[PDB]
């Protein structure tokens, strides 16, 4: 019960669902779900519960958080979305961003997960630096999903997860590599990848093997491997959650 809901205008809601049927084909016609994750969860990912500063506000579309080192190439999946948004000018731009993350994981295979309307597109962008740093480790993963965001440990390996989509690219982040062989299919192949150790055409990165060292996160790595519904399950509920950082709170 920690969420009030918005009451939107039947008008917003038809908008929102034809908006999310054009954002199922487009993702689906240019192959770029991966993208499209990171474009939600880079939106998301900024929230810090003790200023009330960040999160998945709509901020994106600025070309200042555009800017930040961590959001190299999110500026192509801005453009890439913009003409279906030109459609609906009703929508905030921190819905619609969301609404693409959740339409992603979708249309690569993944769960359904809930989206409630009503987020406001707020002015300023966090400052740079929330996310989380791929080169650092668990006490790291903690201080950003936990004592920032405000989500738990199981949050963190299922939200990992996400990277059973896409690649990482030397012009983007400067790593390079996918972390699985079928990086368009959204299910558990990243926990088995990681759990195999390292191979030939697959990357990983530190903050991945965080996970496999830590005695809290192993054993759900160990789970995600093993149980794919039980990985879609925690992987929905902490999506949902990211997706509404700072936002209908109670
Ligand atoms: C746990 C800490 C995380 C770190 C350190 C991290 C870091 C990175 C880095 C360095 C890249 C490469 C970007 C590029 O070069 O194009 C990347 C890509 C990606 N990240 Fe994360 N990430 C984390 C968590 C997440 C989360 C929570 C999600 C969503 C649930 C996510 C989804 C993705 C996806 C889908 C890609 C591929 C993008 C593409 O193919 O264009 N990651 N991540
Ligand atoms: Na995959």
């Amino acid at each position: 019960m920690a969420k009030s809901y918005p009451t939107v205008s039947a008008e917003y809601s038809e908008a929102v669902e034809k908006a999310r049927q054009k954002l199922r084909a487009l993702i689906a016609e240019k192959s770029c779900a991966p993208l499209m994750l990171r474009l939600a969860w880079h939106s998301a990912g900024t929230f810090d519960v003790s200023s009330r500063t960040g999160g998945p506000f709509g901020t994106m579309k600025n070309p200042a958080e555009l800017a930040h080192g961590a959001n190299a190439g999110l500026d192509i999946a801005v453009r890439l979305l913009e003409p279906i948004k030109e459609e609906f000018p009703i929508l905030s731009y921190a819905d619609f961003y969301q609404l693409a993350g959740v339409v992603a994981v979708e249309v690569t295979g993944g769960p359904q997960i809930p989206f409630h309307p009503g987020r406001e597109d707020k002015p300023q962008p966090p400052p740079e630096g929330r996310l989380p740093d791929a080169t650092k480790g668990s006490d790291h993963l903690r201080q950003v999903f936990g004592k920032q965001m405000g989500l738990s440990d199981q949050d963190i390996v299922a939200l990992s997860g996400g990277h059973t989509l896409g690649r990482c690219h030397k012009e983007r982040s400067g790593f390079e590599g996918a972390w699985t062989s079928n990086p368009l299919v959204f299910d558990n192949s990243y926990f088995k990848e990681l759990l195999s150790g390292d191979k030939e055409g697959l990357l990983q990165l530190p903050s991945d093997k965080a996970l496999l060292s830590d005695p809290a996160f192993r054993p759900l790595v160990d789970k995600y491997a093993a149980d794919e519904k039980a990985f879609f399950e925690d992987y929905k509920e902490a999506h949902l959650k990211l997706s509404e950082l700072g936002f209908a709170d109670a």
